[PDB]
């Protein structure tokens, strides 16, 4: 990436509110609470493939609290727009 690792707080708690929203609206774990994102969050740089821009984004992975029950979380974000993805949501998903 490679992944570092960044602290929890407002950002990462903003990231897992906008995780969770993004999963509800999937409906796959029918409709999750946000609780707390806890550490580790982790961060990498995702580059471009080609053109002029270098960096297209970072990725984000959450370890995110909702329902009382404990998810992994991938966000991306663009560089550009300032525009977010869930990327990836799966668990229960045992404590770090």
């Amino acid at each position: 990436g490679e992944w570092e690792i960044i602290d929890i707080g407002p950002f990462t708690q903003n990231l897992g509110k906008f995780a969770v929203d993004e999963e509800n609206k999937i409906g796959q774990y029918g409709r999750l609470t946000f609780n707390k994102v806890i550490r580790p969050c982790m961060k990498k740089t995702i580059y471009e493939n080609e053109g002029f821009r270098e960096i297209k984004g970072y990725e984000y992975q959450l370890y995110v609290y909702a329902s009382d029950k404990l998810f992994r979380a991938d966000i991306s974000e663009d560089y550009k727009t300032r525009g977010r993805k869930l990327l990836r949501f799966n668990g229960p998903v045992p404590p770090p």
